[PDB]
């Protein structure tokens, strides 16, 4: 693994801010993407482009056979058995949204409750809130630790024979503790639950197998794995996938459609693929794959751990800096500085060309749990440095000397 | 004024060759092909300005988010909205219509109440209010068809009554090229207290549209018959049916708090019905393309494509067993079938002459039902097309017409 080689790749590396060359620290926030996947994308756009839906002439059944492939490719990556498991979907969101619906509505009744976690991100806690609203069922929330950890000895208690989901997240998108999911996907199972998981901080730092980890529903999105926005991931157990209703209707979704005799719905995947699907990002998706595929993971996992240890070891060096979650973090590492208001930091490290995201991260109930109103975070990516590592250091040493 | 030659050369994909012959690319109807600008610009942004949205401290970001809600703008005075906060970004009119179905629809239909649409609807303007009509107890009327591909617009006070909610109707046919009369329907609609939805996905490419003009209450399209990328549309959605209007989807960016114990709020829209990261690069490319379309200007088009119709049709008269369907005064499309002959061999034998047309039922399935028919070949002619390739289209039909009997 070469990280000079690989930020050869993205342009983005090149541009300045401020007047200084930019350190992307926001990756957890979107990724930049290598010029292969944008030109990818753009070359299909430039000789490639026609409708998918199996048209009758050329471009548009090309189109298609790449569109499945992506699919295929999409399905090995992720280590599904088949590729009419996986749903393509504008995002983790609309994934979850689609589950919450579909799955939900059928499978989860008045009396009945569902269970999340405390880290969670607002898109895998509100749709569940909105269907518990619908059918009348009850939200169940696994508490933290004070390390950033999920308390697994609650589960026992938490889950009873009224549960019938536990919607859980691979990663946590600010403290990066990495929850163990096989532990709670056997509890979960053996009360006759079935699991979703958010991988939306996964898939990218390391191999991810559902079949492994026998997860029922997963789901993850593009544009944090170097990929094209607009595009993302539902996996589904087949089993539970082809008894699930169709969520939006319209056109390829179909089977036949009558004003008087009603209408039928085609087969899943494509059962849950409405209109136009996104093409050009679904291109760009395919790209992507075959980039970080082409990398191999557990480089990438290698590269991202030492520099993980560097960082938090160099950050140690910094006074009054405060550290949220566990040290077996993946990708993030969040943090305040002292009494200083967390957007007067990030503002300070954008003055120095350092690109760090502030707030509440779409996690409100998180930092409700640390008593903050907002965090810093860093994201370390694959072709992040120990150098940008070394400026965020001096910078943070710097707003410390100077704002006291 | 307008050269199809000065915008032919933007378009890159019309220099290709096509099993071995020289594209003519007559789907636009399908998805329409893209010029450089618009290109270029999603892989710019991309290349030298990506960040994510939604407020981000640092520069990237906060610019990020300024270019989307621009684009809002640019695409609101675009349509001419009254305001940009009454446009909603959607994976495209799909996305908008079930949106609409479900957001409005579940509050505003009720048992024992009604919905009206017509024959010639596309699938995405009938499935939704099915499915609403199923949740809720309602009822689904129906505007039937002339043989000409019109509407029966007298039938329309008949089906209208205190229980019609809502009117659902497309602006243009994607099969016939019929545009129907939305002001009068819209008159007739608002008279009983009913709001109209309007699909427009066939009709903003083809002219200006004015929806402060038509008075209608839901209006939308895809950005990819725009000539921009895919993956993005718009609703727009009046102001005052939009602010009671609840949310769909939920997630992060559409809430205000979120709690695990005092429950969740939701922000203003049209931001509550946008969740979790939108699709950037789609927004971009779509900014570019409107600029693209204005620069080119709404008028000039439609005068372009209008000509280009007329030598079409007129040219096609000397088609043997060419059977056409819908009015004269067709926008954008043109419906066929050569004599007894298979829709799907017609299209493969255009396909292998280097032309491309569709065949099938075009997702709209009651309109192949109403004119005894399981598929049509459906030539488009858009602002990109020529005489030459018209001629192609003339030519190669009768050359299937000498080898097919
Ligand atoms: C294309 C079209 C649609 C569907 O648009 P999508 O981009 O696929 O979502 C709906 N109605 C009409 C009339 C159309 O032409
Ligand atoms: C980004 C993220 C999401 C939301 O994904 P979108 O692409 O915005 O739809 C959900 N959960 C986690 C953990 C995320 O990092």
């Amino acid at each position: 693994f070469s990280v000079d080689k690989v930020r050869a790749d993205f342009p983005v590396l090149s541009r300045e801010v401020n007047g200084l060359p930019l350190a992307y620290l926001d990756s957890a926030a979107s990724a930049q993407k290598p010029s292969q996947v944008i030109d990818a994308e753009a070359e299909f756009y430039r000789h490639g482009y026609a409708a998918v839906h199996r048209g009758i002439h050329t471009l548009s059944a090309q189109a298609t056979e790449k569109m499945e492939n992506v699919r295929k490719r999409a399905s090995l990556f992720i280590n599904a058995r088949s590729a009419e498991e996986l749903v393509f979907v504008r995002g983790t969101t609309e994934g979850i949204n689609l589950v919450a619906n579909s799955w939900g509505n059928s499978n989860v009744r008045a009396g009945d409750n569902i269970i999340i976690s405390q880290m969670e991100h607002h898109a895998n806690i509100v749709p569940w809130q909105m269907l518990c609203a619908r059918v009348g069922a009850e939200l169940r929330v696994i508490p933290l630790n004070p390390d950033g950890t999920l308390q697994l000895e609650t589960l026992p208690t938490l889950f009873d024979e009224k549960t019938r989901l536990l919607a859980i997240t691979h990663v946590s998108n600010v403290l990066g503790t990495e929850n163990p999911l096989a532990e709670m996907i056997t509890l979960a199972h053996q009360h006759g639950a079935k699991v979703l998981v958010d991988g939306a901080q996964a898939v990218m730092h390391h191999p991810v197998d559902v079949q492994a980890l026998d997860c029922d529903f997963y789901v993850f999105s593009g544009h944090k794995l170097y990929g094209p926005t607009g595009i993302g991931i539902l996996y589904v157990k087949e089993a539970l996938l082809q008894e699930m209703p169709p969520w939006e209707g319209g056109g390829s979704m179909i089977a036949t459609v009558s004003l008087s005799e009603g209408t039928t719905w085609t087969k899943a995947p494509w059962r849950f693929e409405a209109g136009t699907p996104n093409t050009g990002g679904i291109i760009g998706l395919g790209a992507a794959l075959e980039y970080v595929s082409a990398l191999g993971l557990n480089n990438i996992a290698e590269y991202e751990q030492n520099l993980m240890h560097y960082a938090l070891s160099q950050l140690e060096s910094v006074p009054d800096l405060t550290l949220y979650g566990p040290q077996n973090r993946l990708g993030v590492i969040a943090f305040n500085l002292g009494k200083h208001h967390a957007y007067d930091v990030g503002s300070f490290l954008d003055n120095y060309g350092i690109a760090v995201r502030t707030g509440h991260h779409c996690a409100m109930p998180l930092m409700a749990y640390y008593n903050v109103p907002a965090m810093c975070r860093a994201s370390l990516a694959m072709y992040n440095t120990h150098e940008e590592v070394d400026r965020l250091v001096t910078g943070l040493q710097r707003i410390h000397r100077l704002l006291g």
